[PDB]
């Protein structure tokens, strides 16, 4: 049995440049050790996608080991607005506990309140 959430480690925030590529990385610990990958996705609140402003916002897991690794990648567009954007890495261990709920992303928003594997997404 297994009633524990996976953990995300992502960085705080990313920044990021119009015109150029960049790429980071997140990891995703589970006391399982046993993951549902294709249920591991980097989105915005709304629904599973990057977001407007962010439709450049890619991702890509592996397992390594114990631990998924979350790529995320991109290249910004030279004409993409400025700003800075909330983000979720939201991942579910093979059990299909998920670190951060989609209610929890909704108050996490509105409240200005944070859940785990939460990111800022900053473009300059
Ligand atoms: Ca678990």
């Amino acid at each position: 049995s297994d009633t524990e959430r996976p953990v995300v480690n992502v960085p705080s925030e990313i920044t990021v440049y119009r015109g150029e590529s960049f790429e980071y990385f997140a990891t995703v610990t589970d006391n399982s050790n046993a993951f549902d990958l294709a249920k591991t996705v980097v989105r915005w609140l709304y629904s599973n996608q990057p977001g407007r402003g962010t439709e450049w916002l890619q991702y890509s897991v592996t397992q390594v080991g114990n631990q998924l690794k979350v790529r995320i990648f991109g290249n910004v567009p030279i004409d993409t607005t400025i700003g800075d954007y909330t983000r979720y890495v939201v991942a579910t261990d093979a059990a299909g506990n998920v670190n951060a709920t989609q209610t929890e992303m909704g108050n996490a928003a509105v409240d200005k309140t944070s859940v785990n594997g939460q990111f800022k997404l900053i473009i300059r």
